[PDB]
């Protein structure tokens, strides 16, 4: 298959495939079925921001989101992701609906990855920060149902002109530059990522979620994986 780490805000309990009963945010290693999760409070409606971090030397994934009035969950794992992960990695978003559905609304992301070694702040490094989003934007690879728009927005999955968001549906939108995540002679590889998002449902119980991941370079969507699977697995083991 695909290769994936994950940070999850899942709105949908999928308690049969191990979910807690609530929306929580999680980390996924290789596994839709959280490492680790926290119960989240998803603000119908408000605008949420998520960061995620990790660094070789902690060896300590994390992940934070919260809501403008101070409301926020946060998961950490400890994972080494080199152990994980290829050496070189694409990150993306990703989210689904499925049977209940949200706008799946990404205002901004922000990405950045370090790699430094041996000697000086000698290092290479990716950052890229997206505030705004353009109809044709060329540095993302977009899946499935996700589309950038002159609203600003990406839309990770579909919403219709009237602004309401469609069930069944999955999108994602990577960078499209290959990540150098880590590699052996690094002595510190770094990452955080902040995204911006804004669920909004008339669903009394929204779904699916929206993922930040890491992934091999040319993962793409698996078959079948709307809905509880946030477009990242091709099943729920
Ligand atoms: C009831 O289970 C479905 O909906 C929830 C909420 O969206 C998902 O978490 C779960 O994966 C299921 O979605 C599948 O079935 C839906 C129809 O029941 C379909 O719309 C989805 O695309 C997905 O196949
Ligand atoms: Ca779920
Ligand atoms: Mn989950």
């Amino acid at each position: 298959a695909d290769t994936i780490v994950a940070v999850e805000l899942d709105t949908y309990p999928n308690t049969d495939i191990g979910d807690p009963s609530y929306p929580h945010i999680g980390i996924d290693i290789k596994s839709v079925r959280s490492k680790k999760t926290a119960k989240w409070n998803m603000q119908n409606g408000k605008v949420g921001t998520a960061h995620i971090i990790y660094n070789s030397v902690g060896k300590r994934l994390s992940a934070v989101v919260s809501y403008p009035n101070g409301d926020s969950a946060t998961v950490s794992y400890d994972v080494d992701l080199d152990n994980v992960l290829p050496e070189w990695v694409r990150v993306g978003l990703s989210a689904s609906t499925g049977l209940y559905k949200e706008t799946n609304t990404i205002l901004s992301w922000s990405f950045t990855s370090k790699l430094k070694s041996n000697s000086t702040h000698e290092t290479n490094a990716l950052h890229f920060s997206f505030n705004q989003f353009s109809k044709d934007q060329k540095d993302l690879i977009l899946q499935g149902d996700a589309t950038t728009g002159t609203d600003g927005n990406l839309e990770l999955t579909r919403v219709s002109s009237n602004g309401s968001p469609q069930g069944s549906s999955v999108g994602r939108a990577l960078f499209y530059a290959p990540v150098h995540i880590w590699e052996s002679s690094a002595v510190v590889a770094s990452f955080d990522a902040t995204f911006t998002f804004l669920i909004k449902s008339s669903d009394s119980h929204p779904a699916d979620g929206i993922a930040f991941f890491i992934s091999n370079i040319d993962s793409s969507i698996p078959s079948g994986s709307t809905g509880r699977l946030l477009g990242l697995f091709p099943d729920a083991n």
